[PDB]
């Protein structure tokens, strides 16, 4: 059909942990769109609600709402993967609470207890795993000299997330990263070490940026924060975030999809990285769209990002798929933010 040689048969089930989330919902958005049949996990049947009353009426029958509200119990996924050729696990652990084992346990838990179940399903042929830039690294504003390929990893965020007292405005991050980075580790030698009948491909989304799908329940996600000084709201927890790089959350689901069913993408890291910016430049965007709004002035100079990443494999999905290069920063806004028009 739409993808030839498309390693997943059309109409396969996909199993996607955690379809509630702010990412999630895109990625089952772009497998429904793509004639993949979806059941998407969420602690409850009714955070999934909304979203499944959306699904029903633009995909009649394709979305299944499926409830796991201990993914790290075992056994957890014995009946929801039942018949899935393919699994996107994208579930995340429930908290901010700084200690480290407290954080890091649950996220490399919840990983493996995924990973394990498809081992043991013959069925599934497939396996993405959401990871995250921060698995590769933490920004740093205009230092030059970096470039992240697909053997860059966030050593530092281990040691830096143990030994950082608990005043460092960043030691919060610091720990999300260093549970980011053991978990997909952690994913990549169970690979190597178990050998098991299924490709494995993590999609390494940076400040991903789109419509969300339900306000209600996903404010709290990337572009949550974006819509928040979109509507005026500036906070240091904001202005706590440095320059990077943002990704369209249409190309997120695009990427996953790719790692799902392209024959020659397997065993990589693909990078959700298509440009940088700075709350300044968004704040630039915000006004370009809404010219009679009223916006916060611009943050004092935050620099820069001057890395660069290896996103070969993400624009060779992309191309694959019919929707080469990727989507610009002013269009990824207005799927979030939209414009003064009538």
């Amino acid at each position: 059909a739409k993808i030839d040689n498309a390693v997943l048969p059309e109409g396969s089930l996909v199993l996607v942990t955690g379809a509630n989330g702010f990412v999630a919902s895109h990625v089952v958005e772009q497998l429904l769109e793509h004639g993949y049949k979806v059941r998407g996990t969420a602690r409850s049947a009714s955070k999934l609600a909304n979203l499944q009353k959306r699904w029903d009426a633009k995909y009649p029958g394709r979305f299944e709402t499926a409830v796991v509200e201990d993914m790290l119990k075992q056994g957890a996924y014995d009946e929801v993967i039942k018949g899935a050729a393919g699994v996107a696990h994208i579930a995340s652990v429930v908290s901010f609470s700084n200690k480290y084992d407290e954080v890091v346990t649950p996220a490399i838990g919840g990983t493996l207890n995924a990973l394990r179940a498809a081992a043991a399903t013959p069925s599934v042929k497939r396996f993405v795993l959401t990871s995250s830039t921060v698995s590769a690294l933490i920004p740093k504003p205009n230092v030059e000299g970096i470039y992240l390929d697909e053997k860059s990893w966030n050593l530092e965020s281990i040691d830096k997330a143990k030994t950082l007292p608990e005043s460092d405005p960043q030691k919060s991050l610091w720990v999300y990263a260093a549970s980011k980075t053991e978990a997909e580790l952690a994913a990549w030698k169970f690979m190597d070490e178990n050998k098991p009948h299924f490709t494995l491909n993590a999609v390494l989304p940076n400040y991903t940026i789109g419509t969300i799908f339900d306000p209600e329940t996903q404010s709290g996600s990337t572009s949550g924060w974006m819509m928040s000084l979109f509507n005026g709201e500036v906070s240091p927890a904001l202005a706590l975030m440095p320059p990077q790089y943002y990704v369209s959350a249409v190309d997120i689901g695009l990427l996953h999809l790719g790692c799902l069913v392209l024959p020659q993408i397997e065993r990589r890291r693909v990078y959700g990285t298509a440009g940088t910016f700075d709350w300044n430049t968004v704040l630039a965007t915000f006004r370009k769209l809404y010219p009679s709004k009223t916006f916060p002035a611009d943050f004092p100079d935050q620099g820069q990002d001057l890395s660069k990443f290896d996103t070969a494999p993400s624009l060779e999905i992309l191309k694959s798929l019919g929707r080469p290069g990727w989507r610009s920063i002013e269009e990824s806004i207005k799927d979030l933010v939209g414009s003064e028009t009538a």
